[PDB]
């Protein structure tokens, strides 16, 4: 498993990749048995193609930005949690969403699960 420090590095890297819209690099961070729940509360999606499709739909326009808004919290069992903000578009207007992502990494350093906590209470203009 990634150490606590390695989890911090991986999760920060994920945000960097989201910020530049590197779909294949994001997908390559995930395990082949990975799931994504985003927003948490919705059914998980499964596997690399579904995850690729999800990021294409979210980031495809190219004008999404993302940045950490606090330190990555990391455990000793390959998990971590991070606060960040996504900047995007709502029908021609700049909007932002505050998110916390919780990730578990597997013994090969790939993301096994991602859960993104947010709802409309975290969306702003």
């Amino acid at each position: 498993l990634p150490t606590a420090q390695e989890v911090q590095g991986l999760m920060a890297r994920y945000i960097e990749l989201v910020d530049v819209g590197d779909i294949e690099a994001i997908v390559q961070m995930y395990a082949d048995d990975a799931t994504v729940e985003d927003p948490f509360g919705q059914p998980p999606i499964h596997g690399r193609e579904q995850i690729a499709a999800f990021y294409r739909q979210g980031l495809g326009g190219g004008k999404v930005r993302a940045c950490l808004t606090g330190p990555v919290r990391a455990s000793h069992n390959g998990c971590g949690a991070m606060p960040f903000r996504i900047e995007m578009v709502w029908n021609g207007q700049p909007c932002a969403v505050d998110v916390i992502s919780v990730m578990r990494f597997d013994e090969h350093g790939r993301i096994q699960t991602m859960q993104a906590y947010w709802s409309e209470v975290n969306l702003s203009v």
